[PDB]
């Protein structure tokens, strides 16, 4: 619940930021840095689910940017689909989801092709 709700916190501030925000560069420097603060807040919280805390920082750049993004669950995987980014942000996104699975300490698989950027986090 903590977790849960530091993500609510966390994406008022990515909305009233991409609202008065001077362009996409400023709006995605913002975005990495509120991923690390959940992926760290998380981790301070063992007990919330590992694989959820990835996918709930992977939405918060998501939103905090405000690119479309889709999601498909198989079985214990779960499939992240996200269009329409410049070369920055997926090089950014990229980075932060190496960071974020590496403080939880979970396994995802990053895909790049064109302007989609496809993400599988695992159990």
């Amino acid at each position: 619940e903590a977790v849960r709700r530091r993500f609510e916190e966390l994406l008022r501030e990515a909305l009233a930021f991409r609202e008065r925000t001077g362009g996409r560069r400023e709006t995605l420097e913002h975005a990495v840095r509120l991923a690390r603060e959940l992926a760290e807040f998380a981790a301070s919280h063992p007990e919330f689910n590992r694989q959820e805390a990835v996918l709930l920082a992977i939405e918060l750049m998501v939103r905090a940017m405000g690119v479309t993004m889709e999601t498909h669950r198989s079985g214990n995987e779960v499939k992240v689909v996200i269009k329409g980014l410049n070369i920055d942000e997926q090089r950014a996104l990229y980075r932060a989801v190496r960071e974020t699975s590496k403080i939880m300490g979970v396994e995802t698989e990053i895909e790049v092709e064109g302007d989609t950027v496809t993400i599988v986090v695992r159990e």
